[PDB]
């Protein structure tokens, strides 16, 4: 009842044709039946959670079934996660099942898709089902207008069929050059999985606490920045400038996408300066915002509700102001702080309909499945980013004595294999976008999507271990720019703020010299594809039908950068990079997370589920400090950086 | 074959399921066979234009089926009057049927359908064919994206339906208080085909001349412009302001409309700049056009390509302004004129994307089927009758003895019945839009919308003839604002460009005192609503079967004001308005002409199918001129106004 292989079935028949009324008759008889209030004894609250929610739906308070969700509206948002509050207090599936095929047929589909995500995500009882991709649940929100329009085709005209995507804009678009990685299907599902397993919205009441949270959402946005960033560089682009306020947001964007319900997305035209957003915030309240967060941080102290101030200079202010920033239900004063990120998602998202006389839905900026999409998400995010980064540029230098594992060498790094970058072709189903006539047979309806991808390479990393034992390192690696696209060769404290993660793992060095050996696959930094919907269907009913264990233990989470997408684009021509490892102390590093434990294969960025933060030091470690003497890093034998050539394969 | 019931047959089968190859096995064998080349004698040019035809055909340089067309694309146009010109010089229906099932088989839809209509409008194969509506040949032109969505959903899911339509923006948009007016669906067929019976591109080499075509141009678009000022005035708004190339576009528009083929139409912000349109013109090339005008119009004379004089101060000068600033192939200089208004719409339409960035589809501005759904259309236009209206200006105002009609007098004006307007429910069907498969059953699909109406009511205009004999008479009836939108009383002067012509009739006047009574339906400014395509294959189909000859002279022409928006929309408390009639010399008006003959329905603005216009008098007369002196009209006997009362019932 309670076995994965049902649990996962469920998940799967609830998610199945989303826009429609339920298929499945068990689930349309519980939509029926079922009373969420019928026995309180089923949630751990005693249903003070099915009461606010049955309330509001008994008073016609909630949002219409076929109609446009954002997780950005606080109206939305609340809705959806009283229908979370009321899966997360349900002591066992039943509860769990149920209450999702009764709301399922009651709230809008977008709010309950959410939910039911979060609930899976945040409650014991979801451990080891395999979400579906979202780009299959709700497509739309993944795939552009015109493949979407010969989907509606291929139904009306009952015929099967492949449909190949493009990208958006023209070739006279030079920002077109780098579409393949915000509009990548798995980066989107990176993008709103890490938000999902990271809610700004979370309380600890919830269950649980998210450990380094406000720490992590400005590692995940940083890497996500400094890998476009990459993407440029590959392809003859400048690095992005930043957003403010004040000032032009010099690219537009037509996203030519469109929702299931709500119209197209808004187009934002070139070179437009920012709008107050009725209903929003005007620009002038988020300069007001950025200036109270760089006081706290010149100040070194956060000011709290009553006045007295929250030290930051030490290492949990970075966490302490990625809870303010976000901002975060875990920010100790929201009311004079704000929210300055959350909010510039949605002043961005809306500048196509400023004050709301056209009848415009919300920007992609206003979803995390779409907001990478829109060239601004990383001028954006930039933005935010040197704010963090005024706070990690205050700290002192880093000096030998600091850096040293004592007695660690890191003697060579090398690559087995090379490093070579292409496109290659992915398919994923658009049958939930379409509308399944009564009693008429379902065809195969596809999307194409070029998506870029790497050949698999070896690191082989020798180091001595001259201690006299054994001893549990961490082994850091990024890869930096040389140089920038005037053909300028960075130092080391330009190129660092820019590097990005590749990998980071836990492993015993033996005394003696060693040659480590990590393979790109293993990287903590990134997720396979996910599984498609229709194979996860197979399994989960060829274990019901059949009475086996299902066991899909093999599948990684979502969160996590794409495998493919380990590596920069490069060009066809090669370019030179900088891969910098550094080998520090992992008896300190993971202190009380144990370096025998299974951290999982996404803690890099996504942390490990159900656990606290498994590496102690601070997130970029050593790289998120200035350097302004690049002799101190030369001197540290534990840290060193070689030269590799990436080659674009067209 | 060629009797009226088989030729409407014919064309109601060309125009069915137009996205699609015929489904009717007699048009598929023509297409299949027919030699547009075979047989020379067809054609009254022996056989040019199928050769020129088929030269860009066997060459492959033809549109694509499946792919938007804008009549203001040079080469697109060209294509589309190159079937134009083969269809005009059939002899016989066979040669126009023949061709026309041949080419709809290899040609874009969009140049198909507009060559067919203009085709037969321009053939006299084509006397008695009434056109199917084009808001049911191509209703994704006529119907706003949310309502093609769910016709899109009704066909996937094989379920007939109607679906209503409610007009674009919010309640918190001003403008969309009279969007009634512009998104009309009868007001755009007005407009499209007001543009198919004087096209631009019209040379006489096609067969015949069109008479005083740029003197229509300038009173049709007058008139549109005056008429969406007294819905203004109607909601409480101000009059339009005039576009100026280098002032702000204030009232941006999200159509909310989509291509069949192209994506969604590109919306407008508000308060924008006109930048340079790529491929099209620079801004500071409209100013110069415009300026190049001013001078012809302010010398009185226009500049011929060798530098001439040709003199505009005189009747005819009114219209050779309006060849060169529509401009048409009647221009006596494009090289110097350029093409004012049609660049404009083209530099309008395309604000949204001006540099081909985002690879948008041409704007609503760009096609006379959509034009008039935007605000800017508005502006557009009142600035260009700005331009009109500085000749007209230029002339000295008319004395008493230029209007007096001797021994005619109106002794009185009224009304019988109450000027009531109400919106009331009109549908069309969405068939056309949707694809149909192979064997897959059609659903009636229809669009419901809300449309403007008024009650019928009967003038009774009462004349005294002291002449001594009948004379006939033309009564000329205007509708003009007594006070603006600020409660001021305007002048004679200040009223007569803001005022709408409601009718125009000739009529024999016996001597000694009579009332003629004239009903608002007889109008020759409006014509009914179309016949809906189903009722013309219906009424088509029966006749064919059965040998019965059909006759549908019992139909108008699909150009003029409809019949339904004759009244402005006016208040619910009720609103006064002067009723001014001019009863002027009908022998001077139709001298050369035949002034007691059937003019049809439509003469006003739309003029006399296939014959001269039958008014000799300027188009406006005798509002046209200034009136700085209210006494010289108070003193003459045959103009009288006086106030009614216009109410509309909500
Ligand atoms: C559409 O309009 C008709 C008549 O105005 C009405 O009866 C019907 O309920 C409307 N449908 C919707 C969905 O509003
Ligand atoms: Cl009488
Ligand atoms: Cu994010
Ligand atoms: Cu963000
Ligand atoms: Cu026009
Ligand atoms: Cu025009
Ligand atoms: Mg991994
Ligand atoms: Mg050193
Ligand atoms: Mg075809
Ligand atoms: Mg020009
Ligand atoms: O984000
Ligand atoms: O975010
Ligand atoms: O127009
Ligand atoms: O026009």
């Amino acid at each position: 009842a309670s076995s994965t292989a049902h649990k996962q079935q469920d998940i799967n028949h609830l998610l199945d044709k989303i826009y429609e009324d339920t298929k499945y008759p068990d689930l349309q008889e519980i939509a029926k039946n079922f009373n969420p209030l019928g026995d309180t004894s089923m949630y751990n609250d005693q249903g003070a959670a099915a009461e606010v929610l049955m309330k509001e739906l008994n008073d016609h308070r909630l949002l219409e079934q076929h109609h446009w969700y954002s997780l950005f509206n606080a109206r939305q948002r609340e809705e959806a996660l009283m229908l979370f509050a009321v899966l997360n207090q349900c002591k066992v599936w039943h509860c769990f099942r149920n209450n999702a095929a009764y709301f399922r047929e009651q709230m809008n589909e977008g709010e309950f898709v959410y939910a039911l995500y979060v609930g899976v995500i945040h409650s014991k009882l979801g451990d080891g089902i395999v979400l579906p991709p979202l780009y299959e649940i709700t497509p739309h929100m993944f795939t552009n207008s015109e493949v979407i329009d010969k989907a509606y085709s291929a139904k009306m005209t009952q015929k099967a069929g492949t449909f190949n995507v493009s990208f958006t804009g023209t070739k006279k678009n030079k920002e077109q050059r780098v579409a393949y990685f915000g509009e990548d299907i798995g980066m989107n599902i990176h993008h709103v999985t890490w938000h999902m397993d990271f809610p700004f919205w979370w309380q600890d009441s919830y269950g649980n606490h998210l450990d380094r949270k406000g720490e992590l959402f400005f590692w995940v946005h940083h890497q996500l920045t400094a890998r476009f960033d990459f993407e440029r560089l590959s392809n003859w682009l400048d690095p992005v400038d930043e957003l403010h306020w004040d000032r032009i947001i010099r690219e537009g964007f037509a996203p030519l996408t469109s929702y299931k319900y709500g119209g197209e997305f808004p187009v934002r035209p070139d070179n437009k300066h920012f709008e107050d957003v009725d209903g929003v915030a005007h620009v002038h309240d988020m300069e007001i915002t950025e200036n109270r967060i760089y006081e706290a941080i010149d100040h070194g102290y956060i000011t709290a509700t009553d006045g007295h101030t929250i030290d930051i200079r030490q290492p949990k202010g970075i966490e302490l102001l990625g809870d303010i920033i976000e901002s975060s239900m875990y920010s100790p004063n929201a009311q004079y702080y704000g929210s300055l990120h959350n909010t510039a998602h949605v002043m961005l998202g809306r500048q196509g309909d400023p004050h709301g006389k056209f009848n415009l839905p919300p920007g992609v900026m206003e979803h995390f499945e779409t907001a990478t999409r829109d060239p601004s998400f990383f001028r954006l995010h930039k933005y935010m980013d040197n704010i963090f980064k005024k706070h990690t540029d205050s700290f002192p230098p880093y000096t030998h004595d600091d850096l040293e594992f004592a007695g660690m060498a890191v003697d060579g790094v090398a690559i087995d294999g090379e490093l070579i970058t292409f496109f290659d072709e992915f398919q994923y189903s658009l049958i939930n976008a379409v509308d399944s006539g009564e009693s008429i047979e379902d065809v195969e309806i596809n999307a194409r999507v070029h998506r870029l991808n790497h050949k698999e390479f070896t690191y082989k990393i020798t180091v001595s271990n001259s201690i006299g034992s054994d001893h549990l390192a961490t082994f850091r690696i990024f890869l930096c720019p040389i140089e920038d696209n005037n053909g300028i060769t960075l130092t080391l404290d330009k190129a660092r703020w820019l590097c990005i993660e590749l990998d980071k793992f836990f492993q015993k060095v033996p005394s003696g010299t060693h040659t480590i050996h990590r393979s790109s696959k293993d990287s903590s930094v990134t997720v396979p594809d996910m599984p498609s919907f229709h194979s996860l269907k197979e399994q989960a009913d060829n274990a019901v039908n059949g009475g086996h264990d299902l066991d899909l233990s093999a599948y990684e989470r979502s969160c996590g950068i794409p495998d493919r997408m380990l590596l920069p684009k490069s060009k066809p021509e090669g370019m030179e990079f900088n891969l910098f490892v550094a080998v520090t102390d992992g008896v300190k590093d993971t202190e009380g997370h144990n370096g025998d434990h299974d951290h999982g294969g996404t803690h890099a960025q996504c942390g490990v589920h159900g656990e606290a933060y498994p590496d102690n030091r601070p997130l970029g470690y050593p790289l998120e400090r200035r350097i302004p003497d690049e002799r101190v890093f030369d001197g540290v034998p534990n840290i060193k950086h070689v030269v590799v050539k990436i080659v674009h394969h067209p």
